[PDB]
């Protein structure tokens, strides 16, 4: 038996998918679930570059990446074949539910072997011995330690601090997300914006107007009517696990660069190389927006108009546990619409149907940038932020996305 195996970009698709979903599952946080995408797709793209002229190696350009080991020139090994089985077994490794990604790899590792038992044999030792370096690597990233740090420390005394929020008052999300090795930034501070506007209910400061700014802008939504086209906006990009099934932000926008690889028919190392820029980028805008989320500690608009202006309303959305400053959502939209423009081109046009199985339409945009544009506004409609997190989270995003494609020399022909 001794058939060739064609890996396809469909299947290094199949595992993000199945990640995906059992991200879902397992409930990971929007922080987190950016570090589940970025490592996997490291060690996958390590394995295309140590083999493929045109791709430079991460090593010495990631934080802490020394070289992985080199393939065995004695045994024949297909190397997009290792790099699946790597991506799997790190991916299997990241989520907590092992059992979902087994029978992914599991179904797959069948018709390998049954095809071309050596050639299986000997590529997914390869992988396997490319995910332990990587693996060693990933679990030096201080991760381990912060899942025992404090909780975030609540205080009502305090007037502009954050608060957990109806219905459920759950405690902020990694609040020491800071505290993780970010992947390409000289630090996590190193994108720190400007300080929020000053908490005041003084009608003529900063902060009253823009206050003043969410309220109007949910009664003007209401007066329109259910429907309409803000609340489909608000809901399309919401991408909040905690509601009381739907997918993170870090998820949508890996969704938005598998339609773009799809779309161009990109190969396996160009799909590959794509993601691994987008989710590396993405992973380190979670460490630079959480960094400023729990530096200000900012109180969202919900807590502050019920208290002060108006005990009946309600936001749109529901408000995400964290505090409020820079958005999340504007933040990571805008290191990857950065990225998949560097990639992929500017006015790339595309139909998002990522939300299609979590209860959503299709979305269409005429670019990253105008998706990413959208994502943002999106919170205020909802709700859930004040104008200086979205503009400033935004440049944010931009400034960081367009620090990680200046830096890292990744597509590098040979030829
Ligand atoms: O994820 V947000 O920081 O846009 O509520
Ligand atoms: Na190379």
């Amino acid at each position: 038996k001794e058939e060739p195996i064609n890996i396809t970009p469909e299947e290094l698709d199949a595992s993000i998918d199945r990640v995906t979903e059992i991200m879902i599952h397992d409930i990971f946080s929007p922080p987190v679930a950016s570090r589940i995408f970025a490592y996997p797709n490291v060690a996958a793209y390590e394995i295309v570059a140590a083999t493929n002229d045109n791709y430079n190696s991460l090593a010495g350009q990631l934080n802490g990446l020394t070289a992985i080991p080199e393939p065995d020139t004695t045994k024949t090994i297909n190397y997009e074949l290792a790099a699946v089985v790597a991506h799997m077994e790190l991916s299997k490794r990241l989520i907590f539910s092992e059992d979902r990604m087994e029978s992914l790899r599991d179904s797959l590792y069948m018709v390998w072997e049954g095809k071309n038992p050596v050639l299986f044999s000997d590529s997914k030792a390869y992988g396997l011995q490319v995910a332990d370096h990587i693996g060693e690597w990933m679990n030096k990233d201080n991760y381990a330690q912060t899942r025992t740090m404090p909780k975030f420390t609540v205080d009502a005394d305090d007037p502009g601090r954050w608060q957990p929020t109806p219905p459920a008052y759950m405690d902020g999300i990694e609040p020491h997300w800071n505290k993780i090795r970010p992947f390409v930034l000289d630090s996590a501070a190193q994108f720190k914006p400007v300080p929020p506007p000053a908490y005041s209910l003084e009608e003529d400061s900063a902060f009253y107007k823009e206050l003043k700014e969410v309220y109007d802008v949910r009664n003007k939504i209401t007066e329109e009517g259910d429907s309409s086209e803000e609340i489909q906006i608000a809901r399309f990009w919401d991408c909040n696990p905690y509601v009381s099934k739907k997918i993170t932000p870090g998820a949508h926008w890996m969704g938005i660069a598998k339609i773009a690889a799809r779309k161009t028919n990109s190969d396996f190392a160009k799909t590959l190389f794509a993601y691994t820029k987008a989710s590396v980028a993405m992973a380190d805008a979670f460490i630079s927006c959480w960094d400023e989320k729990y530096r200000s500690n900012l109180i969202r608009p919900e807590t502050v108009i019920n208290q002060h202006i108006d005990d009946s309303w309600k936001p749109v959305l529901q408000t995400p546990p964290f505090p409020e400053y820079t958005s999340g959502h504007s933040v990571v939209s805008g290191a990857a619409s950065v990225v998949l423009t560097e990639v992929f081109g500017d006015n790339f046009s595309f139909d998002d149907d990522t939300e299609v199985p979590y209860g959503l339409p299709i979305r269409s945009f005429k670019s990253f940038k105008q998706a990413a544009d959208e994502a943002a506004i999106s919170r205020m409609y909802g709700g859930i932020h004040y104008r200086a997190a979205i503009e400033v989270g935004v440049k944010q995003g931009r400034d960081l996305g367009t620090f990680v494609v200046n830096k890292l020399h990744m597509l590098s022909d040979k030829k």
